[PDB]
Order: structure tokens, then C-alpha cells, then sequence
């Protein structure tokens, strides 16, 4: 893959990319399509309008969108003016909103109707800076100091060149959270998409313009933001958006066909729904759909949900493992590659070390931790330089990973070094968890741990100490973290003891807990 | 009353000044008590232990306590090293504490047991400097890095002098919120507590040393810090702590001499616990206490409630209005004067201005917004250059209350100038429950308003157009809002409208939902 030049604007990119096509549908949603020409008029529109309310460029604008045509029309509008998109989460919390308002110094919000209100607490705790509130597809009525997306795209004259941005500055920030503090800025660059797409999307997936690309993963996440944005349309393919929950059901109705006259192609998802689908009753037969590729990531592909989805599709799932800061995969199977039990082998234009506890060579066949030196690299946690030392390290980036390497040159994931649970293919914290139960009133202390499933996928566990005097049931804690937690980090069971095992010091010995002790 | 020296330590002041009566209870609370002398000793060796651990003068420690005897031990130990607590509201969230120990880079933590859980979120989610939590009261087993207070307290000597401290220098941090945007941090100097407690404790309200205090506001607002800690210790006066929520029961047990062998000779309180206490059937008979002085502050006194309470009592309340700002009152009556229906008049050393919409003098009458001139006043809203210019008008500190002046000099509240709501005598901002209420589901639209309840007092009500097309009950609100806002700032009522009346822009007329259009 040659270099992007220097002087490099990602979003000009895959406009002229497809002015080939100016016709063929870029984006369809349930209500709403967007040829490629639709897609660069209201890009270079919605650039202007940015411009035309005072965002200057390298300032950042918080995307919190659902996804929808709306969605890339934002993201290459900010991008294509030289504005940094910041594309979070949209499960998250008005405090959480209120952090990256603040951390970002957002100018502006692009934002869902139906995510206006918890953006709106959001801006009314915070110190934020945000000058004008534009609303996708609005709810409820609008305030003053806000406007619709349509109106505001629909009120500027396309700008008429992209900034004269270099390849390797910022173009664009996801969030990303560990075990404890605030969730880190991952700052990436316009180059960074431009190497996954080609060395992933088209040299590893071989994704191609009649393809019809569908994602389980939203647009905000890493994984998702190639899947189903800059993957296909580095290469003219139509991409199938969804803003409702994916669900089996919501999945199938679109492998079928029942959206935009398009059945999907590829298909792109975290093992747990994989598992799910393969557990529903109305699992289409092979017949009924059109993938060609179906791709996983964000949690170990257990082998047997690979091996049940090949007997029935006639069809591998191809498991590959990359990271927010990474942007896309680093290791993969390959569509005619595939070792279930494992992540595959190197992406070519990505460097592997497994590290010791001394930073040397681990043999092979023994765990090490995971550290990837490629050129889709985040540069930094913005505002974290203590963070960023400990991850970015002259080229390479610790992925926090343990991993051990098979004679075969593939990889087998060996868990985690830093407490994370990847749940339903998603960063959850013990520790949130545990801080949640804590503050129930008969709740004297928490320990939560991974244990992995039927099907061999991690959920959170938890073990309850009681406070002695107080009445709990476990369908009272149910109600009671219901509300205060998102569904994926309910723990699967919830375990009453009279003691947990501790340190002669207090630490709680959470790998007793695992070890099954109690 | 004569300034304070330019080396002054305001712990070192109080201490000194008890050194006559070392064996008088200085503070007693239900399960504890604390002479003069044993304060001094506790005071002075927490003021070493933090010293020990490695927090060093003018840096922050969070103090999240309940009221008890603990409690002036962290304020005066931190004070008396030179450390700077900073005092907070035991009913908040962990995402408002989280805020706090990242806005005040607090080093340390003093916490009771029962607000550990709290706590303990906040820590995990934030980006905190906390380098050591010190427990009173545990709960619950101590983490590593945690320590019991009495332990920690009995750990080290008494630090010998105090840190050399200038009577200008930052003393102590109390956070005060606005209508919209973060809690402010108002910084208070060694000198500011002097001039209160000698200014109102003992030249308006004469506090002296066989009185017996007892305030329901608690130690973390600026009046109960006065009322229950600068004032008695500034005369000798003996102290009652009350950890549990002040209900009508719980403050007339201590009335009646339920705890510590001791009957109140000072209550103070605010208009809404006064108006709650005067409807209790239980209610005692004058007889029955010791009440001499009946203090009240928090929001306007409505003279229905003042006139029962003497005519029960033979006791008036004596209604003054303080800010976190100035620190305690500016504005008050007299144990021997009192206009109900007003706030009285100037404390004497404080200079009282009205200003109308260009800033020039109001007739008598006339609404204008109050500034003050006093010693007392905070120095500045940490970290926040724009509001501390706004607030702090060279010598000047903006009230953000609108006032009329009557013809006999007393002063009658006309309403604030920026949309806060004093209910139960605590600020609550209309906006943030506002934002809450949208995230429901079932709400379209929500306008929280001030509306006065059958005693005058001024509560929020809730106006909400519910969405169409769904189900929704005055009871399913009741509960949803049960747990995601403290009791005090429950709506007393709320009505469900087809609409919201609005101009043409679309801001709500909030004015016609308190002129009862709707």
C-alpha cells in the first residue's frame, strides 16, 4: 500500500474516491438513502455550515448520533472543513457527556433526537463551551440556539474545497474507558483510516464495490466506523445503517432484505450476537441470505459459535482483534484462513510482540503481552500524557492484551492486564460494578469477576457480603442496578456470601473468585 | 471589633481562645463528646498525621462527613497545618463528588463511614489526585490506602505550632451551585470566619459560653458552619451535633435533653423545618425546652410562620440571610427586633447596595439586585476567572438576589435574577431537575418552576407534556424520579399540559407558569 501524501484531507479522500459513482447509494437507513452525490452535497454543506456558526478548524464538535445517513454526513462534514468530530457512545450518561464536553472543548453538538435529552443535562451541568446544539431528526421541539440537521445542512452553500489539512494531523476522536478515571481521548489522525480501510478492509477483507456492508457495531465504535463507513466506501460499496438496538430479529429482517431493497453482503458483529442469532428460531437458512463474509471482533470468537454458524451457513466467521487506539484489526483470520480458537496471524503492515515481564522475547507457546507497532496508530490520550506514556511507546502501542503465539505463527488470546472484562464484545469494568452495588443500602461489599458462559463468553459475575440486619433478595438487587447500569454489564448472576477472600491486607483476591472458592 | 493580625491561623485563633475552659464540652453528639482540651489535642494531631502522610499547605483534602464530633476535628486539624478542606454536602452523587476531587485536586479524603460507598464510586470513575482515604465510622472493611480516623488521629503527636499563616491566605473551600453549570468553589480566607463569628455570632445574636448550640443546617453549609462550629468556639459555647436527617421528632428529642445531658439553648434552622415543626402534633410546650434564641436562614421567613412560633414559644424567629459567598449573615434581624416579613437590616461592618438594570441607585421600594461590601467575603471561585469577575466587583460581591428596601431601613426579598429555587432553605436549580424529568421516556417537554406551598414556602413543580402515544402516571414519575434526585428537591406537585406556553422563538414563559396560566 503506498503512503497517503502529506498534505492529505480524509474526507476529500473518499469523496473523490466515488465520484466515479455518483449514482450508486452510498448510505440507506429505514427512512433515508444517500447516493454518493447526495453523500458529497450534503457533506460539503454541512462543512460550511460549521464554518458559517464560528468552528474553526482543529476545534472538536461531539458527534452523538444513532446511526443513520445522518451520521457520516457529519462525520466527513466536520473532517472535510478541517473540524475534529468527537464520535461517542450513545448508551452513555449525562455525566459521561458532560466529561467529554468539557475534555473535548466541543464548539458544537451534533446530536439524535432522541439523545437530545441526555445531551441537555449534559450541557446544563457542565462548563462546556458549546456554541450551537444541531439536532438529527428531533423529538421534541427544538430551544433557541438550536436548529434541525436538514434546515442546517439545507441552509449553506456546499464549501467549495476541503481544509488544507496534512495527512498526519488529528482528524477525528473516539473515547475510550479502562478500569478506573475518566475515558481517554484517543486522537487520530487522517492517515490512520486510510491504512485500515486499505490494509484491512480491501487487503484483508477483500471488500468490493458491489458489496452491501452491514454492522452490528455502531458507528462510534472503532470497529464500526470501518465496518460501516470507511471501509466500503474506500472501495463503492453500499452500506445498510440501523439505529435501532440489533437485536436477531432487527438483524434477520436486513440479511433478508426488508430495508432499502438491499440484502447485505457482509455482515460485521461481536460473538455474542453471533451466538444469539444462532440461538434464535428464526435463524435464516442459507438460502434466504446473501453474505458472502461475516466478520467478528471485540471478544474471543469461542470455536464452537464459529464452527455451529459454519455448519449452518456454509460460511466462516472471521475473527479479528484490533483496538480503539489501533482503529482496526491488527491480527486476523482471513476469509480463506480461518483457525477457530484463535485471532489469526499478523495483518500485513502490522508489527506482533508478545513482552515478558522484563519486556524480552516470551517463547513460543507461552502467554506475553501485546504490543502492535502499525501505521493506524492513535498519537496520543488528548490532555493524558501519563496514560499516553504508558501505552505509546516509540512506535508501539501496548495493547493490554496477553496473548500467546502457536507454532502455526497464529495467535490465541491469554486474557487481560488490566482488570477489563470485554462483555458482549464491549469494555466493562469490574470496578464500576462493583462501586454501583456498594451503594445499595444492604449491600455491605461487591467483588465482580469474568466467568465465561455456556457458550464460553465472558459475563460479569458478582459476589455480595450482605449487610447483616438488612433484608436482600437477588431480585431486589436486580431492580435495583435495572436503571443504574446499561443491560451488557448486569451481572449474569449474583453470588450472596458471608465473606469475601482478602489479603492479610483487605485487597479483595479476585482470582480466588475465578478460581471458583467460593 | 478589631481585625485580625496579618499572621493568623483561624484553628489556632479558636484554640487559643478556649485554653481558659479546657474541661467544658466542646462538642457531644449521641454516641460521643469532646471537651475543649481533648479538641485541641485531636485537632493538632490529625493536623500532624496529614503532615505524615504527605499533604502539604495549601493543598486540598475533601471533607465529606456527617455531622459529629469528628467533624471539627478534620476542619480545625486541616486548618491548623495549613491544608485546605474543602467542605461538601453529604447528599450527593458520586458524579458530583468525582467533579469535586478533580476540580479541587484534593490529596486526601475524610470521609464517614456511611458516605464511603459514594464515595468510593466517585473515586473510580475520576481523575483524582487522592492519595490516602481516612475512614470515621467504618461501615465496611477498609481498602488498602485507607484508615480508620481515630487510628489515624491517635498515630502521631500533636503537631507543635501551627503552619504560619496569613489572616488573607485561603483557609477553606465550601462549593456553591448556580442555575446551570458545575459547582463553583468558593475560597475562604483564615480571616473570614472571624469576622462572622465576631460580627453576627457574638455582636448580633450574643452567643455566649453557657449557651448550648444546636443547628439543624449541617456543619457543610456555610450558616451551620457558623451556627455550629466558628460561632460557640468563638465563645465558649458548647456544641450539639446531630448526624441523622433534622426531621420534627429527631430535632425535639434533643430540645427535650435526649443526648448528652443537655438542652439547646440556640436552635437554628431554616423557615421550611420551622414550618414543619409548628404543624407537628408532638410539637413541645415552652416549658418543656430551654430555647433562648430561635435563628433561622436558607429563604424567606413567612411572617405566618414567625407569629405562630411566638405565639407558641413566646420566642421570635430571628430570620437572617447570609450566602457560601459572604459566609454568614449580611442582612438580619434582631433577637429583640424583628420585622417579619423582611430579612431586617445591615450587620453591622457589612455595607448593603441595590442597583438597578444600569447599575444606579433604586428608589425605596423599588426592586434592585443586592451587592455587598463586607469582611467576610470569599476571594474568588477557584479556577473559574469569569464568574469570580463577575461575582467579586472590586469590594463588591454580587448576591445574585433582587431586594426592596422598606421606609424603616429593613430589607424584603423580590426574587433572585438567575432562575434558582431555595427549597427546604437549599439552592436547587430548576434546570437540572428539568433535565432529568425529559430523560424519562414517557416526558416530551418539562418546566420546573417556584411555586409557594400552604405556608408560603416555595417548592419546584413540575409542568410536563407527556409524549403521545405512551402511558404515563403521576405515580410512575413519583418513582422514577424517587431515586435520581435527593428528596428536597422533589417537585411538590406536578401537572401534565398538552403544551408549554412559549414565544415565538420558542423559550418557555416560565413567568406564566408561576402567573398560574396553565
Amino acid at each position: 500500500v503506498t503512503p497517503p501524501p502529506e498534505k492529505f484531507n480524509f474526507a476529500e479522500h473518499l469523496l473523490q474516491t466515488n465520484r466515479v459513482r455518483p449514482d450508486k447509494t452510498a448510505f440507506v437507513d429505514d427512512i433515508s438513502s444517500l447516493s454518493f452525490a447526495q453523500l458529497e452535497a450534503q457533506t460539503r454543506q454541512l462543512a460550511a455550515a460549521l464554518r458559517a456558526i464560528g468552528v474553526k478548524r482543529e476545534e472538536r464538535v461531539l458527534l452523538l448520533m444513532l446511526d443513520g445517513t445522518d451520521w457520516p454526513v457529519a462525520f466527513l462534514g466536520a473532517i472535510y472543513a478541517g473540524i475534529v468530530p468527537v464520535a461517542v457512545n450513545t448508551l452513555l450518561t449525562a455525566d459521561d457527556y458532560a466529561y467529554m464536553l468539557e475534555h473535548s472543548r466541543a464548539q458544537a453538538v451534533l446530536v439524535s433526537g432522541a439523545l437530545h435529552p441526555v445531551l441537555k443535562a449534559a450541557l446544563t451541568k457542565s462548563d462546556h463551551e458549546v456554541q450551537r446544539v444541531i439536532v438529527s431528526r428531533p423529538a421534541a421541539p427544538l430551544e433557541p440556539g438550536e436548529v434541525d440537521f436538514a434546515e442546517f445542512v439545507g441552509a449553506h452553500a456546499p464549501l467549495e474545497k476541503p481544509a488544507a489539512t496534512q495527512a498526519d494531523d488529528p482528524a477525528f476522536w473516539l473515547y475510550s474507558s479502562g478500569s478506573t478515571g475518566r475515558p481517554k481521548g484517543v486522537v487520530h489522525t487522517h492517515a490512520n483510516p486510510y491504512w485500515t480501510s486499505e490494509l484491512y478492509g480491501r487487503n484483508t477483507l477483500h471488500l468490493r464495490e458491489d458489496d452491501v456492508c452491514f454492522s452490528a457495531a455502531k458507528l462510534f465504535f472503532a470497529y464500526g466506523l470501518g465496518n460501516a463507513l470507511t471501509f466500503p466506501m474506500t472501495v463503492g460499496a453500499t452500506t445498510l445503517l440501523m439505529g435501532e438496538r440489533p437485536t436477531p430479529d432487527a438483524v434477520f429482517k436486513r440479511w433478508l432484505g426488508g430495508v432499502g431493497g438491499v440484502k447485505p453482503t457482509v455482515f460485521y458483529g461481536a460473538p455474542t450476537g453471533y451466538a444469539g442469532m444462532l440461538a434464535a428460531p428464526n435463524l435464516p437458512s442459507r438460502d434466504q441470505v446473501a453474505l458472502r463474509l461475516a466478520s467478528s471482533a471485540g471478544e474471543a470468537l469461542p470455536a464452537e459459535i464459529g464452527q455451529r454458524f459454519q455448519r449452518h451457513f456454509g460460511l466462516d466467521i472471521v475473527d479479528g482483534i484490533g483496538s480503539t487506539e489501533m482503529l482496526a484489526a491488527f491480527l486476523s483470520n482471513l476469509p480463506d484462513r480461518v483457525r477457530y480458537g484463535t485471532t489469526g496471524w499478523p495483518v500485513p503492515g502490522y508489527q506482533i510482540e508478545l513482552r515478558g515481564d522484563g519486556g524480552g522475547p516470551v517463547a513460543d507457546g507461552e502467554p506475553g503481552d501485546l504490543y502492535i507497532h502499525g501505521p493506524s496508530s492513535a498519537t496520543m490520550y488528548w490532555g493524558n500524557r501519563a496514560k499516553s506514556r504508558d501505552t505509546f511507546q516509540g512506535g508501539w502501542t501496548k495493547s493490554g492484551d496477553k496473548y500467546v503465539r502457536n507454532d502455526d505463527g497464529s495467535y490465541t488470546y491469554a486474557g487481560r492486564t488490566d482488570d477489563m472484562l470485554k462483555v458482549s464484545g464491549i469494555y466493562v469494568s469490574p470496578f464500576e460494578i462493583e462501586a454501583t452495588l456498594v451503594q445499595h443500602p444492604g449491600v455491605l461489599e461487591a467483588a465482580v469477576v469474568g466467568v465465561a458462559d455456556e457458550h464460553g463468553l465472558t459475563k460479569p459475575k458478582a459476589y455480595v457480603v450482605p449487610r447483616p440486619g438488612q433484608t436482600l433478595s437477588e431480585t431486589e438487587l436486580k431492580t435495583f442496578i435495572k436503571d443504574r447500569l446499561a443491560p451488557y454489564k448486569y451481572p449474569r448472576s449474583t453470588v450472596f456470601v458471608a465473606e469475601l477472600p482478602k489479603t492479610a491486607t483487605g485487597k479483595i483476591q479476585r482470582f480466588k473468585l475465578r478460581e471458583g472458592v467460593l
